[PDB]
């Protein structure tokens, strides 16, 4: 699990994972003027790591203003921050930069820079992300198409080196749904995340406010990528704003992969309020998390809900029907395999309510509703302040009870002896005593 948030006052957060046993974490600041840089062994490291400074703004001229969404990349024995940026005479002239470093260590090492990411078009352009695909390098990037009506569109072109594109661009999308043009019309912030033979290109779109939220371009990593009918715009936002978790604007996202490569995570920033006061630009709250990314049974990503401050929620599945998972539908409890409505699975394990060392779990989409019992049946539902919820939505944390090293088991805590069990698929509180009646209340948090 991660605590969010991760950063507070960081936007457009971007980490990379090396090589050499370290986190890379770098993110816009709000007073737009330099690039920070601070590195963790592990992603909640993080959150306590130092910042250096490995770039400030130009006195004057280009790369003179609005030091906006760094990506720090290692690439062919160096290391490549690119950014976006104005100019001191205009401050909204923003185009694409480029640094190089081939020092072992960012934090410390020298910086020269590349200069500007040319393009045909001489326009607003921010964003640059790089990718490779079967081996073949891309940049991917939010520009304007002067012959549009709208503030940026989706660019991608393959790359000569690391600071030049080769050929032409062709832009993949331009904000068109209603989703997406909300205060002001943009695609921006692209991230790529590659997974069983599909490349996802996520995007924040719409203004900054509680209207931010990531659309999705989904292509099979065999077509050609700048051929822009090879991808496809999902209709709904991918990953929006969640009122009931206190999640607002979530967006301008990245990948990384947890500690033992094997989950991927979601980075971004949004805001706990809805409404800014002041000038958008100026307001300095946006803040960096982190939650892992599930896959779909079709191979798709499932964001799910931006979740609540705290803990990250976890998911448990069955022992003996390890594809099906602890959900609630209608608020009545049971196990179900390939869950689409992601949240509706996942529950955080915290201090039980009933006091003496017990655990509660909490809905992740309805924050303050817990598993609890009524009747022997489990439910989703909310802390009423009563000492007897409080009861019924505790459970002492067993070894389960078919898997003693690595599974759980809930035994009630006013119910000692009755353990929660899936019955017809439907969870129950019941007395465990055939060895199939130990399989049906074995569980298994996140694996
Ligand atoms: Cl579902
Ligand atoms: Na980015």
């Amino acid at each position: 699990t991660f605590t969010n948030p991760l950063a507070e006052k960081r936007a457009d957060p971007h980490i990379f994972k090396h090589t050499d046993g370290y986190y890379y974490f770098t993110a816009t600041v709000p007073e737009y003027d330099r690039i920070v840089l601070r590195r963790a062994t592990t992603l909640q490291g993080l959150a306590t790591a130092p910042e250096t400074t490995i770039w400030t703004k130009h006195a004057s001229g280009v790369m003179g203003a609005h030091i906006w969404a760094p990506e720090i990349h290692f690439i062919d024995g160096k290391w490549y921050v690119y950014f976006a940026a104005g100019s001191t005479s205009d401050v909204w002239a923003i185009r694409m930069y480029v640094l190089e470093s081939g020092a072992a260590n960012p934090l410390t090492g020298s910086w020269t820079e590349k200069g500007q990411i040319a393009t045909p078009v001489s326009s607003f352009s921010l964003d640059a992300t790089t990718f490779v695909v079967n081996g073949v390098r891309h940049l991917a990037w939010a520009q304007r198409n002067p012959a549009e009506d709208n503030n940026t569109s989706l660019f991608i072109a393959k790359m000569a080196n690391p600071w030049t594109i080769s050929g032409t661009p062709t832009e993949i999308s331009q904000p068109t749904l209603s989703w997406e043009t909300v205060g002001y019309k943009v695609n921006e912030g692209p991230a790529v995340i590659q997974h069983g033979g599909k490349v996802f290109l996520t995007y924040s779109a719409s203004a900054t406010d509680a209207n931010y939220c990531l659309g999705m371009l989904s292509a099979s990593a065999s077509a050609d990528l700048l051929n822009a009918a090879s991808w496809t715009k999902s209709s709904q936002p991918v990953f929006k704003t969640s009122e009931a978790t206190g999640q607002y604007g979530p967006g301008h996202n990245s990948f990384t992969v947890s500690e033992d490569g094997k989950s991927d995570i979601l980075v971004y920033h949004d805001r706990n309020y809805k409404d800014i006061s002041g000038d958008p630009l100026n307001d300095p709250n946006r803040r960096t998390r982190l939650q892992k990314v599930y896959w779909n049974a079709d191979g798709t990503p499932n964001f799910g809900i931006p979740v609540a401050d705290g803990v990250t929620p976890v998911r448990f599945s069955s022992y003996n029907y390890p594809d099906r998972y602890i959900r609630h539908w209608d608020f009545r409890a049971r196990i179900e395999a390939n869950v689409t409505n992601l949240a509706d699975s996942q529950f955080r394990v915290v201090t039980g309510l009933a006091g003496s060392g017990t655990i509660s779990l909490e809905s992740a989409n309805y924050p303050g509703y817990y598993l609890r019992h009524k009747n022997y049946e489990v439910w989703v539902e909310k802390n009423d302040g009563s000492s007897a919820f409080k009861n019924d939505a505790s459970f002492s944390r067993r070894a389960g009870l078919a898997d003693s090293a690595d599974g759980i088991a809930f035994e009630s805590y006013n119910y000692p002896g009755r353990y929660l069990r899936h019955y017809e698929n439907l969870l129950r509180i019941q007395p465990v005593s055939t060895a199939l009646d130990r399989q049906d209340a074995t569980f298994y948090a996140e694996k």
